[PDB]
């Protein structure tokens, strides 16, 4: 049957369901001699097709509980008035079982409500299973596990004490659980040696377990289009053989994969960032400090409250563009090996044109289900910028995205976990109210990267594309007196366009010369240009730009030096 | 059975539920000789998962009268034209067994109607609901208590006169209640004895009586994972000795703090400042003139009264982080008083929702917490959003002042509200907030003086373990201006100082033990166990002054700007 092994994606919380789940129903006569409430009932939300019927299975087949299985919309479904029979019988066979779990999927039919609740009998189907859910005697052990995409889209009551305690977000899987699902959903099939996984499960950014499943499916069956079909033999049943003759090339996954349309891409994500301090090339002061500020509450949390003292949660980053202040937070974040959240400009500004600022109580509320996470607000000045930033609008500096985010974080500080980190190019327009105590208050400053940073700033651009030991990377970085991470990253891709274009506009004329004059004996001398050289170096440097004028790293070295620790007290010491 | 003692948070509306239902109950043939109508029915309304329904069941409990529970979707779960005989039943065995208590929980799904009123069967159901709580024939004692999470989502004729005339906000527990709850949640698991329940009660800010109990269980269930898993050693019924060697230890419960989400953070919070006078190093003239308009009309209104003197309800604090919301705290906590704060934050988005009916709903509260201190901390924040030095068209008029306005000029008739208004830009303040009713009496604030600095430094590091080399005057002498904040920001780095070279230290001293084992194990204890001379040197290194002079010379320009004139100083009766 169905176990762990089934469930993929790796996600962490199956473990979390685990280890609710054993003791109530692993040891289930432990709880009899013992007085404690167990989880009458566990709320799994997330995206559609992410594999919660699946996980609510596997638990019920590893736990040896008696699953039952009630369908949304078959009981919806059923006529009115023996409906709730069929509820209340499902509930007293789940009951007979003990221990079991009762799965309700689409729990968003059953109990749609929001205190909208249209229609009559509907209503009667909800308060009735609100009646039944409340009604658990806390005799044997049923579970109530239910699937619903959203918290807030079920019935506020159905969420309450004692009916729906307690909820997991399994979400979508990452790049370690798209590979395996990928892994799990590929085991039959016979996958070809050239493919890998690895590079399909990287590209399937934004699908699902569903999503993965369909691709591999459809992998599949451009695999037995491409081939067995041209010699057309068939008969009642494919010989075996035949068909494992068969192996899924790379190719056909990179097809699949252009026809994959993720079910969800929008959906925000939660990943551990894989960046990590070797991208960045420096800032051992920055580096050194958000070292602190987040790792040390938590690596060492008693020395901490040994001295009494609260570690800030909020940290500014303020900076020219492209100095790599968002792979800056990634990297602080993959060190401590915290969820991360990225909060980019144009999701405030769309929540400042829409006059809908709600959706910063429902982004904090992912961030702190998710801890621990780097909570991050790319670019936060955004909405400054669009009112104005020289006269703008003729108010202050508050506006409507700006105040929520400032309610959110005095309500925060609760979680423990969720740390925030804000990001400005333009720190004068920026709303004071943000670096008061409590909020991002420490101010971190990144400069433009120095010649060693260059140089690992370059070596991480071109650490993927093949290049020539012959081009040195020092002296690059040392020539670009004042470029930005921006600014390299675009030499190297500068480059690597004309690498790709020379070679293949040489293979294309070499093809000509083959086809122009058939040569007697087929030799092929390889790629032309297997590498990048120094003379593409050269040609993208000669295109090499400073995006970032000396004048506006003037106006950051005056706001840098506008928060100057005075001038009296350098020399202060005690009287002894 | 539940009782008094089972009831936990002392939260002191159950001495009013009480006070209101022990000679209605109590003594009930009482009111048999004596002319006077009892308490019909008793709203209890707060945040759900507060014991509203544990509430309920002690007090009849704890009387004697039959207690009757009508599940609110138990009889909305029943066919439509028979849910009303279960109405009616109820009532009629209820009052049957005079007196009796009929507790309706989840009372906003029998009658929900706030006017808009869907639907035709719960029109009927609310309507018969209606009949029967207004057909009590005063005969019998049956008291009708109900439970909602808010009075207003309840049908409107439910809190009418004679159906629900007197309602109780239970509210969320505070830290006292927070520690009792815990207490009574935590007496049957041999809590261990390094476990105090007082450190989880403080940190357990946001939780309810329903999350303390979910947290206790949560931490049980960490304990039990943590051993006697390992050992394996399981049958039918785990023995009890060997469950009882267990001890829940501090690390469990700091882990179920850290998995614990309140059902109701965001919930307003009406609780006695723990805040006094000593944290706060002097304001002597400020704090008299404080003891004054508060404390001496409650103290002393027989004294008030007789010179025919209505004393002002409203306080406005002007100044530059000087302490204004810790000064309110304070007067809050002398008086033991309620304390609602209401940031700057909420007023805002007040204003950018153009909802400011919730000044109807805060003013409410607060009147319910009664004796309370209504403080408006930074009240100028919406005259600062519309700008300040030129600002919009219009005047200093906004939607949310204005019903504070109205709020309070529809105020003072309860006569133990409060208001406190804190703002840092006394200029761009509208006039109306200024006039008689209003907050009229003006306090500055100024910067804390050399004494006033040592007591918040002292303040600042009371937790913190401060070596007695460290002279604390000195300090305080030295930092000329500092403010309130200022001298915060500097204790905060110097223990960040001594945090970081402490992790530090022990980490390399660690390295020394795996890099070169030492044949005899014996640690020296902490490097560095209390906050230093050189980190205060290092961390005043950085000190700053946040407020600058040119804002301390226009709150001065301002003070002068409510000048007693300058004739009158020698005003002498004729004699
Ligand atoms: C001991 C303590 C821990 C804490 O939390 C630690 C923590 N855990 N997970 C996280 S989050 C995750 C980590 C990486 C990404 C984010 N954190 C955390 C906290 C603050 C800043 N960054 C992380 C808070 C406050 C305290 C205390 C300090 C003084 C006193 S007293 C009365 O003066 O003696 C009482 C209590
Ligand atoms: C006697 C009186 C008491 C009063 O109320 C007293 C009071 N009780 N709780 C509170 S509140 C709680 C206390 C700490 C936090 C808040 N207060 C109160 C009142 C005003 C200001 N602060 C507190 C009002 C007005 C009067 C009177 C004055 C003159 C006349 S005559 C016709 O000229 O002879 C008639 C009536
Ligand atoms: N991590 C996974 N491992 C194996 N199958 C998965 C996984 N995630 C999703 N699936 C696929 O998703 C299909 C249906 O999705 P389902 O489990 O019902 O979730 P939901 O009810 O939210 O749509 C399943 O048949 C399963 O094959
Ligand atoms: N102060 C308290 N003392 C003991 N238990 C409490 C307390 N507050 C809440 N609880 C717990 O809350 C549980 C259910 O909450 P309840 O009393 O029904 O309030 P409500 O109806 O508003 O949700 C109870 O089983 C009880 O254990």
């Amino acid at each position: 049957e169905v176990g762990y092994d089934d469930i993929g994606g790796c996600r962490k919380q199956l473990a979390q369901i685990k280890e609710m789940v054993e003791l109530p129903l692993r040891h289930p006569a432990l709880f009899k001699a013992i007085g404690v409430k167990p989880p009458r009932g566990i709320l799994l939300y997330g995206p559609p097709g992410t594999g919660k019927t699946l996980i609510a299975r596997a638990v019920a087949n590893e736990t040896g509980a008696f699953f039952f299985l009630i369908n949304g919309p078959e009981i919806m479904s059923k006529l009115a008035g023996e409906s709730e029979s069929n509820l209340r019988k499902a509930f007293e066979e789940a009951e007979k079982n003990a221990p079991a779990i009762i799965f309700i999927d689409e729990l968003d039919a059953i109990a749609p409500k929001r205190e909208k609740t249209h229609g009559e009998v509907e209503r009667r189907i909800v308060s009735q299973l609100l009646t039944l859910m409340d009604g658990l005697k806390q005799r044997a052990h049923v579970i109530v596990m239910a699937a619903t995409n959203r918290p807030n889209s079920i019935d506020p009551a159905l969420r309450r004490f004692g009916r729906f305690d307690r909820e997991v977000d399994i979400g979508i899987p990452d790049a370690t659980g798209r590979l395996e699902i990928l892994q799990i959903h590929t085991k039959n099939m016979k996958l070809a040696d050239d493919v890998d996984l690895e590079q399909v499960a990287n590209e399937t950014h934004g699908h699902v377990g569903a999503d993965l499943a369909a691709l591999c499916s459809e992998a599949a069956l451009q695999a037995i289009r491409k081939k067995m079909d041209l010699i057309d033999l068939e008969d009642e049943t494919i010989d075996a053989e035949v068909m494992n003759s068969l192996a899924v090339t790379m190719d056909d996954f990179r097809w699949a994969l252009s026809q994959s349309n993720p079910s969800a891409l929008r959906e925000t994500v939660v990943e551990v960032p894989q960046v990590t301090w070797e991208d960045i090339g420096g800032l051992e002061d920055v580096k050194r400090e958000l070292q602190e500020l987040v790792q040390y509450p938590v690596e060492h949390p008693d020395k901490f409250l040994k001295f009494g003292m609260t570690p800030s949660k909020g940290v500014l980053f303020y900076g020219p563009p492209g100095c790599g202040k968002t792979l800056l937070a990634k990297a602080i974040a993959n060190e401590c090996q915290a969820n991360f959240i990225s909060i980019k400009g144009p999701e405030l500004l769309t929540m400042w044109f829409g006059e809908s600022e709600a959706n910063v109580r429902e982004i904090f509320d992912k961030a702190r289900q998710a801890a621990p996470c780097v909570l991050f607000f790319d670019e936060l000045d955004s909405i400054a910028k669009a009112r104005g930033g020289n006269i703008g609008d003729g108010g202050g500096a508050a506006d409507r995205v700006i105040n929520q985010i400032l309610t959110e974080m005095d309500g925060m500080s609760t979680k423990k976990n969720v740390f925030i980190i804000g990001a400005t190019n333009r720190p004068d327009i920026i709303d004071p109210a943000i670096l008061r105590p409590g909020r991002l208050d420490q101010l971190i400053y990144i400069p433009l990267p120095d010649e060693k940073s260059r140089v690992a700033i370059l070596k991480a651009n071109l650490r993927k594309s093949p290049v020539a030991k012959d081009v040195d990377l020092e002296f690059l970085a040392k020539m670009t007196n004042g470029f930005s991470g921006a600014d390299l990253t675009e030499i190297c891709q500068r480059a690597c366009k004309l690498a790709i274009r020379e070679s293949i506009e040489s293979e294309i004329r070499r093809e000509r010369q083959t086809q122009t004059n058939p040569s007697a004996m087929e030799v092929e001398e390889d790629d032309p240009v297997p590498e990048i050289r120094r003379d593409h170096f050269e040609e993208a440097m000669r295109f090499a730009r400073r995006s970032v004028s000396d004048n506006d790293i003037r106006k950051y070295e005056m706001f840098a030096q506008t928060l100057q620790q005075s001038r009296g007290f350098g020399s202060f010491r005690f009287p002894s």
